[PDB]
């Protein structure tokens, strides 16, 4: 089973995926975030948060309120199940987590920069 995935975010201000798949079999998952392109954080930059996909828009909401100097998400927001760090062009980040946190459930990804970039994350 392969338990990670390689995802792209770029200067046109989409992931280069809208879905991710889970094996059922991995007891921790992990993305690895690149950022192709020449645009720095400052301009362009993205992360990737994982939450259910019923929680999104409320961690996006208080995110907002939260803003750049959060980089647009609630300090210790109990919904955000994962998240990286904001990487700009050149730049990358990993995060890990224990798939026992996932379920039921669906769940989503997205930018909390760049809201509007989003996929689905799926046992399977
Ligand atoms: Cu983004």
């Amino acid at each position: 089973a392969e338990c990670s995935v390689d995802i792209q975010g770029n200067d046109q201000m989409q992931f280069n995926t809208n879905a991710i798949t889970v094996d059922k079999s991995c007891k921790q998952f992990t993305v690895n975030l690149s950022h192709p392109g020449n645009l720095p954080k400052n301009v362009m930059g993205h992360n990737w948060v994982l939450s259910t996909a019923a929680d999104m828009q409320g961690v996006v909401t208080d995110g907002m309120a939260s803003g750049l100097d959060k980089d647009y998400l609630k300090p210790d927001d109990s919904r955000v199940i994962a998240h990286t760090k904001l990487i700009g062009s050149g730049e990358k980040d990993s995060v890990t987590f224990d798939v026992s946190k996932l379920k039921g459930e669906q769940y989503m990804f997205f930018c909390a920069a760049h809201a509007a970039m989003k996929g689905t994350l799926t046992l399977k």
